[PDB]
């Protein structure tokens, strides 16, 4: 679902870490260095995470309730500074292009021609960052 | 190294969660149910985790400072008892075979013919449990 702030492939859920409030489960994986939690759920999704290397993409902006086309660049690591909630740490496997960003936009799906490749994790003045989900998925 | 109590593949290191949870928020992956944690490091490792099948293997026992041949049984889960920390919990993605094990033996590598497939996580009456690192890796 285009407006869904999470990624759902099969029985798996890919979701921002701080967007988690729910129950502890056996299948829960957590990447503190990527603000990502992965777990299994009872329902099934139609999302698909490709094993590609695309950069010509598009993503969902929540506070505008619309999709922006975007060209992104892959970063091995990047200094993600400190906001009120969490400190200035290092986040691995990021995607970055220019685009609008405002609080409450995390989970916004980023897609290429093959499927969902990431979700909004942070942004700044006219630049937005995504978790590269391709790294946390098997071909 | 054969006596190294950790798996070190590429820029990633694999350790027991219940022993290295101090720097947890800086880790790149965590599985609370399987007692696994993964950190990044500058150095590059020689270790190799295969995507295979083997049940006939060998593992490093620190308190005897030598290797034991061992035949392991893949459990999807099993519940360990209570020591002087972490009361009787359940653990998932395990390998278990016959072999000596006393406190301080974890990280002891479990190798097959192809490479490393686990580290010691639990030990009891002539039985030692490993984490199935193959369940946490991509071919
Ligand atoms: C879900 C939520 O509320 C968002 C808010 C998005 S609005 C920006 N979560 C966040 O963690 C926000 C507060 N994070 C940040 O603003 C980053 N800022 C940042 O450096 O990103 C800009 C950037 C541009 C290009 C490459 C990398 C980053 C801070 C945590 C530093
Ligand atoms: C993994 C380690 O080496 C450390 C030593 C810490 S020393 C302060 N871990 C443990 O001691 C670990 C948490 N406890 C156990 O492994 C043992 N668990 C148990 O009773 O089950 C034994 C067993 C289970 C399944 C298969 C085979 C054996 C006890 C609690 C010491
Ligand atoms: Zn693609
Ligand atoms: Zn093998």
């Amino acid at each position: 679902g285009p407006s869904d702030m999470y990624v759902h492939v099969g029985n798996l859920i890919y979701r921002n870490l701080h967007l988690f409030n729910s129950e502890m489960h056996e299948s829960i994986l957590v990447s503190y260095s990527s603000d990502l939690i992965i777990y299994r759920t009872n329902t099934v999704g139609d999302d698909y995470i490709p094993s590609c290397d695309c950069t010509q993409a598009t993503y969902y902006c929540k506070h505008k309730n619309r999709y922006f086309p975007i060209t992104v660049t892959s970063h091995d690591w990047y200094e993600i500074q400190e906001s009120e909630y969490y400190p200035k740490h290092i986040q691995y496997n990021l995607l970055i292009g220019e685009g609008p960003c405002e609080p409450g936009d995390c989970g916004g799906k980023l897609l290429c021609k093959h499927g969902v490749i990431g979700i909004v994790t942070a942004g700044g003045d006219n630049h937005v960052a995504f978790i590269d989900l391709r790294h946390f998925h098997c071909a």
